[PDB]
């Protein structure tokens, strides 16, 4: 599943922001507009035994160019909340459910 980092109208959002995937299904986060951006999984809002470092960029890590991507596949079932560090307050957050 392809997820845009910034909307086509320049909005600071993940498109789509809420979605469900199956275990092993690739998520490709792609820089679109308003970059730099990153994708950080909230360590307190992912399956409790999951290592957020295995699936997340650090808050300092950034995707700098249009078209640059961050790819990750989630294994463990459950809800995973994530956000873009620099734009969290602006509302650039999402939630993916692995079922
Ligand atoms: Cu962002």
């Amino acid at each position: 599943i392809d997820v845009l980092l910034g909307a086509d109208d320049g909005s600071l959002a993940f498109v789509p922001s809420e979605f469900s995937i199956s275990p092993g299904e690739k998520i490709v986060f792609k820089n679109n507009a308003g970059f730099p951006h990153n994708i950080v999984f909230d360590e307190d809002s992912i399956p409790s035994g999951v290592d957020a470092s295995k699936i997340s960029m650090s808050e300092e890590d950034l995707l700098n160019a249009k078209g640059e991507t961050f790819e990750v596949a989630l294994s463990n079932k459950g809800e995973y909340s994530f956000y873009c560090s620099p734009h969290q307050g602006a509302g650039m957050v999402g939630k993916v459910t692995v079922n």
